[PDB]
């Protein structure tokens, strides 16, 4: 199930695009709603620092593709 | 007439993206020669959609829709494009790229009818390119130094390919792999290349003089 | 026409190159096999590229380069190579034989244009001769 | 007619050399500031002698050599040089350079009579280059970290310096320093720079955003 | 008085807010003159935490709501 | 001819919001309910000011402004808009929108004699859009 | 002819700068002092390279290139600059402003020939500004 | 006197060759023999370590400005 | 037998090539093989002070005679 | 015609390198004694064989190659040396002057049939030399 799916603790944020997309493409929505679904999934999930991170974006991200490139710019190494 | 790459060969070369990754040179080589012939918008879409994960499908997609549009720029540049004609009327649109143009949506054989020799290789440059981009962008040389117990063969590898697989220009690697052996590489190899009686210009013959008086233990 | 070598070919000679070693003659009689057609600058650089580490691909372009200058100053002392010509404008340049000419930077297929069948079997000799030195001298 | 430089511009450029040391970017004004006139070899000769130790002056001395010779290389490599004449009869030997030829040595008035202008730049132009050469050389970027109390602008200062006084081109500085900012420069402000949402492409844009955005503690 | 305000220890933020925004606006100022004023006593009063907080803002904040919004956004709940 | 909202209704409004809070279904209705009549910038404006604190009015101003400049957008994307007119001497200016034009400057009675209804009824739609978002922001 | 500023003057004002600050206002009087006459690219890009740090001196050299884009944009959105000319082949590029034409770059003489005095003077004005952005900038 | 001076234990290269060249040049040699005592007190003073430095010099120095520059390239950092 | 031969501890370097060439060459060699044995027994033999002397040469010794002249240059005088 | 050297003059000299050293003033005085008459090649060559020990003989050997090349290197500066010829056909390879040449290697009659006066004190300077040298160097 898509709508249940957090980013663990411990967890990369790669890892998590991958089984989110994977779990939202491989699913009952239709073909037009899996972009935003997807980016709002990574904007609520994906645990207070990247939800952060996405939230303080000075552009506009409106692409899972440009969201996950801007994360792995920026993100906190660790 | 289509013809569509062998499933074979995309098995192989997916199963050499998932062990090796994406930037190994020798993925690299496999792309480069699965990319020979100039691919069909369908062709390289799908083996794209096959080899890569979700997520490094949608920075491709990304990329190649970037490089594209800066192919375009170019065209409207330049009337004399392989992919343009010389009238107004044979001018690429987008759509006509990307394979979203009218006659060519989901049919390989209608696209690859309408296009043109230089339009596919076109596609494939910008194809080829966007994906260097996403493989230097999935996955510091400023933090490297030789361990006290590492040899000096495996401590340049480990330089050279981080100064490699960075974002300095292509003209800036050279002297920064030489400064880097020249701080880096612990005191002993330090004085061995400080009293060097010929100037050392370049990386390799910084290792070849090292490995010939290097302190053998 | 330009014919690249397989990757899975290559992805052997890699693992190859990997487990013998640089110096083992099961790993030089590969290389010798994988070294039987005349390759183009492209060819060979790739190959090396994919194959050697990042230190031993840099000993190895200094190794090529120092027998390709051993190379042209013996065209120059004879004007019967079979890379050059008869007369002064087949004089064969070190831009034309690393691929760095005009018309072949980046380009397989110009290459394999414009190079001649001994200027080919030259670099491809050379190359041959740069692996051995640097494989004597990694280990 | 022969002018001699004043003792006490001189006594004072000496202290500054003394105290400042030869490196620093206020000597090098001040060398540049009585390097403004053309000066006869006599000059220059004697100001190094009396600015510079015996050490750097033995060292400059070779500099000024080469530096020099390189500039007759030029001059016979191309027969329209300031220095030169159109005949074969003016062509500058490194006697006349030096002051070393017939009716000039030891004697500055003959040589301000014999020089030629573009004979006195050239000289000046060496000597300076000697110089810098020799500042260079009489006193690692690679190993600068900001420490956990140092602030940010020294840390930069202190960077910037080290890379600028070193053995780079000068077209790999600003890569470096900004490579350096990024891995160096302790995890705070490694993750302010980060989080960039524009692409800073440049030290001094870097500097600023960090100086706007830092925490105040 | 506009500029003898200050966030209180204990209190919130909205209410310091305001607290400013109401003595700022009802005051003599010219009406082209509140909103830099409203900022910079954003900056400098709103005791040292969210001082820190509005500093590090990786965004330029040009404007009273997004300083406000902002600072709701990064807060330190407690 | 302008008249005003009954302070009685806005002083209920009022403690309605300080009660319930601004995003309960039921503040949402009461305000459609007094958003019922097509307003003027003037009536928006002192409503917003008295029912919200200072903090909230600024973020709905600065709400209020973004949405009638995507209004604006779609306006000048389409000549056939309720506040526009046929001819270019029609087209609606942010300060006609925002209550800023010339004769409209604190005067409700010049502002409702220039104002369009469709003009009205645009502001009227923003102002609920805007105070929807801050409601959602808020808390 | 081009005449170099006095090292004396600059030493002075350099250690004006090392005391009192970049932000001090006798600093700034002294560097209006010393801006007085129009200067060539390369006097002032040589004395802020003397006076001020490394790190204050690429701040200036990124804010004297934005003030002198912020130039040339007002000198294509007229015609009539100081220098600018009448025709389009007087009209005036960065390369010209920064010193990086041809014919300048290195030679303080060819850019004193090359150069128009409502060139120095937008130039002088620009790094004037540039100053006094970095000063309040860097404290 | 120049020929009773000796590099201390603990003292830099530097100095040494200051005192050294201040001491030749200041004597009663002709000025035509006072770089081959220098460089001839370079070699035999200038305790062992420097002393093996500039034996090993795989170029031949032929001036003291080209030994200072050669020692102080090499010398042991410490 | 030169390939038995050896510096001993306290021989100089001179007697060992002294001893080492007389063996070589008064031997069953070829003459074209005399010089590549004569440098590879000083750089295998020669105990291992002299061994690291001659690693860390920065010129190439190609020679018999170089490799001495080298060695008695920058040899540990004692 | 060649004669060779008395061996029992090589003998005493021998034995005196032997007692006295190679750096003694008596020494030296016998090396120019018997270095009075014009040597060529062979009688050097063995002379320097038998009164020296292998490494000397080394390192001699090594020094009156180096002494040999100036030489020649002088003689291309100078068309006019007494072991050159005016024409292009008498200029003296190294060959010539080490007894590698054709008709000489191994044959001192040959030898002595094609030497010249000034190629043969020539080589008797550049050995006395190299003798020199090697002295100073052993000791």
């Amino acid at each position: 199930p898509w709508a249940d799916i957090m980013q663990g603790p411990s967890e990369s944020f790669v890892d998590f695009a991958n089984r989110l997309i994977k779990a939202v493409e491989g699913s009952d929505l239709p073909p037009s709603a899996r972009a935003p679904v997807i980016i709002d999934c990574f904007r609520q999930k994906s645990q207070p620092d990247i939800q952060q991170l996405i939230r303080t974006a000075p552009s506009t991200l409106t692409t899972p593709g440009e969201i996950i490139k801007y994360v792995l710019d920026r993100q906190k190494t660790a």
